[PDB]
């Protein structure tokens, strides 16, 4: 899996 | 501000 | 800001 | 197998 922001 | 995670 | 995964 | 991203 792949994931982030803000 | 404040965040993250993972 | 953050990411990651793998 | 492939991912990625952000
Ligand atoms: O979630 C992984 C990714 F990101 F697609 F490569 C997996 F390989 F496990 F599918
Ligand atoms: O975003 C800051 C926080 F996180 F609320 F402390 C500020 F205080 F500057 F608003
Ligand atoms: O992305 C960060 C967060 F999470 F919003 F605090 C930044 F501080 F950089 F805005
Ligand atoms: O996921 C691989 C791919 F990319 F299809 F070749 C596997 F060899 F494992 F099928």
């Amino acid at each position: 899996v792949v994931g982030g922001x803000x």
